[PDB]
């Protein structure tokens, strides 16, 4: 199955290109190659600091006629700093302006944690912790529903919301629109079994980010495990004659998740796409599921003491 | 959901109206009432022999501009006797003339076991066993695929096919169209766990039939079980204040199977549609799934010796 049906009836492609860490000059050729390769799903976000450059690529392919706008699935996110109702719309409008679009297929609240409104993405205080916003999660969803009603975003989702937080959006009195997706970190070390199960039971679509363990994350330490270099998984890639990266993408796909591997390497963007012609066995699925360490790659450490920090619960 | 997504773009209505056993003297009002109520999916077959009286109901509500052909999802199936590659094309046409439709949304090969061409639906040899045709299943699949190129049917599929029979069509050399749906028997007594997951893995939608156990089946014996009377199932219903039949239709929808209950009674047709306003619990589901006793209502016993009789394989 190449696409998942969402709540709004939209068909969301099961595989997308990640743009976090993709430098400005490199993201353009990368979005282009992706599209040429077959990727019709692209993952953006304001804090990634390259949406503008990503947009130039999509514009070039539409001009070149390789794609019609209704063939791509553009996703973006609301940074924790524009959580305050009156700031939401304006932020959506900047993402659209940069990407050079009329509407976003899906717009997500980037984190359950809202930050102090300001120029800087991470308004740190005197102890290295984030200066929290006053904002409550509900008004924000309410601010997000207004975008759908205005026809600026086809769908609205959540990202990094634990099952408790998810639940409250679901029970908010007078709810108009239901979370379409909940993009969460997921790979062999963070299998997210319970949360995936909850989201799916509530009809929400789960999108796995950092599928390859995010080798390039700024804070990586040369002592942490490395999924691309885990011998046990090289073992499985052997039997399929695919790369670990290909087996690390098939994995969430077979669990029914959208996967969004990142890469600015033309050769790799293609390698990551050839994953529709093979199947990890049931035991392969079972094997990779046992590799769980509850090991997070993106844990937003500066917000461990924020009222809405998502990761203190079991899920 | 309320409409599923097929491997061709289509979205198939989650609930349909069955028409096996509905006498022609009542199938027309049956369909008409169903449409009014809100059904946009009717399940038909040539062997049901009321395909003409169904067409009338369609034709009538279409002219009253109550619904558009664009909105309906009419389904029919190829009788065992037209398995010969030459007969397919015309058998389909016969269906379109009866139903008075210019194309079908989903046409299924009723059974994996074709019989000898003739005016009889069940050509019984001396011993009451039925006479088969030396036809080749992929070849029939070939004729089905041409209905799609021809523009006659929007999608094609299979019914009563085990995993080995399906898999042989998935590997067919130069396969143009792939099984959109697999209509199989499914209810608490025959839960269909292995096949159902085999299928959903292939991106093949499943359609459960005889969802209420088929109490009207000609071959019912007093000793046989009664899903609707089952006091255990009655308890789940009781809890949700809904009724057994409603519980039983909800059952497949929470497993991602479209379900097609049959009824020629306008009161039950309305009732059976009122199943989107409640939810069976994780336990209710576990409860209902454990009732399975590998009990089948449709076993095509006259074909147990047919080269292709589907029910010898585990799944
Ligand atoms: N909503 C959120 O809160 C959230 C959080 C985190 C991430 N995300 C989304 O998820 C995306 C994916 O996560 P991620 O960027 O952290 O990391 P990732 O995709 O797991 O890993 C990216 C790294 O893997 C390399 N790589 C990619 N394909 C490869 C291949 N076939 N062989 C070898 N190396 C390969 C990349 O190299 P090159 O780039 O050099 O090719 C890059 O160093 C993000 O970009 C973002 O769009 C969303
Ligand atoms: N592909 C295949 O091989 C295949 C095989 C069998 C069936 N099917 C399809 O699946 C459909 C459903 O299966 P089925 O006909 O075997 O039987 P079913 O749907 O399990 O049950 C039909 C019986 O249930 C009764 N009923 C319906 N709604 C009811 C309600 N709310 N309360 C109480 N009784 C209710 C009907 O009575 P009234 O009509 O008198 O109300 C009838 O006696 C078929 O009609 C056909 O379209 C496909
Ligand atoms: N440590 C974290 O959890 C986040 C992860 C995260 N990446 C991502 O895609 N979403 C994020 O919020 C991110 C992105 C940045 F541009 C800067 C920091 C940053 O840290
Ligand atoms: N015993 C069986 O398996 C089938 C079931 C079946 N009902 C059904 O919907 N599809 C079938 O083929 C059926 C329908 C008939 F009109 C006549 C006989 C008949 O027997």
């Amino acid at each position: 199955a190449s696409r998942l049906l969402l709540n709004n009836g939209a068909k969301m492609p099961i595989l997308g290109l990640g743009t976090w860490k993709s430098p400005p000059g490199q993201v353009t050729e990368a979005v282009k190659v992706a599209i040429d390769v077959g990727y019709r799903h692209i993952d953006c976000a304001h804090v990634y600091q390259n949406e503008n450059e990503v947009g130039v690529a999509i514009q070039e392919k539409l001009r070149e006629q390789v794609v019609k706008r209704e063939e791509l699935f553009i996703v973006s996110k609301l940074w924790c700093t524009y959580h305050e109702k009156g700031l939401v719309k304006g932020a959506c409008q900047k993402t659209l302006s940069d990407l050079k679009l009329d509407y976003l297929d899906l717009y997500l609240i980037h984190w359950p944690t809202g930050f102090k409104p300001g120029k800087e993405f991470f308004p740190l205080d005197e102890s290295g912790n984030v200066v929290p916003s006053d904002t409550n999660i509900l008004d924000t969803w309410a601010a997000m529903e207004e975008l759908v009603d205005e026809g600026l975003v086809k769908a609205i989702g959540i990202s990094n919301f634990n099952h408790l937080q998810v639940e409250m959006i679901l029970n908010k009195p007078g709810l108009k629109y239901k979370p379409a997706v909940n993009q969460i970190e997921c790979h062999p070390y963070l299998t997210q079994e319970k949360l995936i199960q909850y989201c799916q039971s509530k009809g929400i679509v789960v999108t796995a980010y950092s599928p390859l363990g995010s080798p390039d994350r700024p804070w990586a330490k040369p002592e942490d495990p490395s999924l691309l270099e885990d011998p046990r998984i090289k073992a499985i890639a052997a039997k399929h004659n695919k790369t670990t990266a290909q087996v690390l993408i098939r994995f969430p796909m077979q669990r029914n998740l959208v996967v969004i591997p990142k890469s600015v390497t033309p050769e790799r963007i293609a390698e990551n796409f050839k994953v529709f012609d093979f199947e990890l066995s049931s035991q392969d699925m079972t094997t990779l599921l046992s590799y769980n360490r509850n090991w997070r790659v993106c844990a937003l450490l500066s917000c461990t003491s924020h009222k809405d920090y998502p990761f203190h619960e079991e899920f």
